[PDB]
């Protein structure tokens, strides 16, 4: 199923995460995205940063051409990188992403991060950035627009902005049972903004940002015990948890069996006591925990 965004477009509640580290050959993105779509994923999440938009766009285009899906059946997201926050760079950045994927529009374009970087931090009025995002929606380059990695104060800046034309439709943020973002989620619901969860499975645990001493979400004993009870897997439990919270949930896998397993999130339900047990895991643990972000004046996790 899908969720009605606050601008009237619709978003599939489960999305495919397409990020892979640079040691994974770029042709895997084409292959796995084709698998995702065959498996039943209709929401595909990419970004300028992932250096995979040609491959992902080709995968979407390949599945339109062969007859499996229609463009308007696919919800494709891309993201504005933090070196392009200056308002005059926004539209050309988006048009670059589209030429790379060879598509006419993105369903969703997001400000990837509030932590501006020089075109080595930058200072930019993100309200100016949002104005340019708005014009990309008027132009039809993006059906919807939203933000990513914003905390409550940052989201409030946009929402309170003088003569705002469009609210962000979503805020895509790290969100999983160790960092469930309850309060931020409550804020979003009260504003008709969708929370989209990334690293819903614990992240890829990339050395560049994630301490390998951190606990592995999918080895959690409460997730394991729910997986045993439901006869599913800890991944499916963590994904189903989010849908029942009203959170749209991304799942990255580059494995043919796991990609298919993840669509089974629609085949079962957790009870109220399951949801409470999982809610009890929250431990203010964000996996991305890096000097590269932490020392930024607009670091989202300062207000915690
Ligand atoms: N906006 C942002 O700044 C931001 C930040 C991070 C991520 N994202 C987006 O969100 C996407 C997903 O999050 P992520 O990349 O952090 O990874 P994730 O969805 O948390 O997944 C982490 C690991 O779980 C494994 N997995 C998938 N299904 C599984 C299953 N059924 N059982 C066991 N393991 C399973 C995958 O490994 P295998 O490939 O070996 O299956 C994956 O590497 C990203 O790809 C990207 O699209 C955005
Ligand atoms: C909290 O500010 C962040 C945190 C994590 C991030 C992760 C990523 C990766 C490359 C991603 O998958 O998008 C990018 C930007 C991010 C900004």
């Amino acid at each position: 199923q899908c969720v009605k965004l606050n601008d009237g477009h619709f978003m599939p509640v489960l999305g495919f995460g397409t990020y892979a580290p640079p040691e994974v050959p770029r042709s895997k993105a084409l292959e796995v995205t084709k698998l995702a779509i065959e498996a039943g994923f209709r929401h595909i999440d990419s970004a300028h940063l992932y250096n995979n938009e040609e491959q992902v766009g080709l995968a979407i285009r390949s599945k339109i051409a062969d007859g499996s899906v229609k463009r308007e059946d696919i919800f494709y997201t891309s993201k504005l990188w933090s070196t392009f926050h200056r308002p005059e760079l926004v539209r050309p950045a988006l048009e670059n992403s589209l030429k790379k994927a060879q598509l006419d529009y993105v369903d969703l374009y997001l400000i990837h991060s509030p932590m501006s970087l020089k075109p080595i931090f930058d200072i930019v009025d993100l309200c100016t950035t949002w104005e340019a995002m708005e014009k990309c929606k008027d132009a039809g380059l993006a059906k919807s627009i939203g933000v990513s990695n914003f905390n409550r104060r940052q989201l409030e800046m946009i929402l309170n902005k003088p003569g705002l034309k469009y609210k962000p439709v979503c805020n895509q943020v790290e969100c999983h049972p160790y960092f469930n973002r309850s309060k931020l989620l409550d804020f979003c619901k009260s504003k008709d903004i969708v929370l989209v969860a990334y690293s819903a499975l614990g992240s890829q645990r990339d050395k560049r940002w994630v301490d390998p001493n951190s606990p592995v979400l999918l080895e959690d004993p409460v997730l394991c015990a729910l997986a045993k009870k439901h006869k599913r897997t800890p991944a499916l439990i963590a994904l189903r948890y989010q849908l029942q919270r009203g959170v749209v949930v991304l799942a990255k896998s580059y494995n043919e069996q796991r990609i298919r397993q993840n669509v089974q999130v629609f085949e079962f339900q957790l009870t109220a006591e399951d949801m409470k047990a999982i809610d009890g895991l929250d431990r203010n643990l964000h996996y991305f925990n890096s000097d590269s972000f932490a020392s930024h004046p607009n670091y989202p996790y300062s207000d915690e």
